[PDB]
């Protein structure tokens, strides 16, 4: 917990594209970050974001196809995640976890859908 992170209530519609909500010690290269999403009980991850870029070799299939960040916005602290088409499959605990050139935290969240 050298840095901070912060998530925010998050919950979208079955259906519907959803966000989950997080931000962190803005850091002032690009190339010092990593964004992990996990969720709780799931083996592979949400989504990896690396050296400007996805790397989502270790994904889980639950999410394949499925997920982005804001890669614009990375810069400035932003590491929320974009859901395509939340299902009810998709509730839970998630953890949003940062990495930057100062340090590393991360932050729960619950993402809730409903109908
Ligand atoms: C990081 O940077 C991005 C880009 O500028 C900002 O993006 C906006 O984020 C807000 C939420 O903070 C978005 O509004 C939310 O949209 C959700 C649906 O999102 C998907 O679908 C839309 C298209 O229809 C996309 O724009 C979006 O990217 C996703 O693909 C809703 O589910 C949300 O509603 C829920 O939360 C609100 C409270 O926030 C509750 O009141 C609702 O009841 C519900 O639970 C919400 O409406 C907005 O659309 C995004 N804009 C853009 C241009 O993408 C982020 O805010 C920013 N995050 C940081 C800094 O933490």
């Amino acid at each position: 917990h050298s840095i901070t992170v912060t998530t925010v209530a998050s919950a979208g519609n079955i259906g519907e594209d959803g966000i989950l909500s997080c931000t962190f010690e803005p850091d002032i290269k690009l190339s010092d970050i990593v964004i992990q999403w996990l969720k709780e009980g799931v083996l592979g991850l949400v989504h990896e974001f690396k050296e400007g870029k996805d790397e989502l070799s270790e994904q889980d299939e639950m999410f394949r196809g499925r997920t982005a960040v804001f890669a614009d916005q990375v810069i400035v602290g932003n590491a929320s995640l974009r859901l395509k088409n939340v299902q009810l499959t998709d509730a839970g605990t998630y953890k949003c976890y940062i990495i930057t050139s100062k340090g590393k935290g991360n932050a729960n969240l619950e993402y809730k859908t409903g109908h």
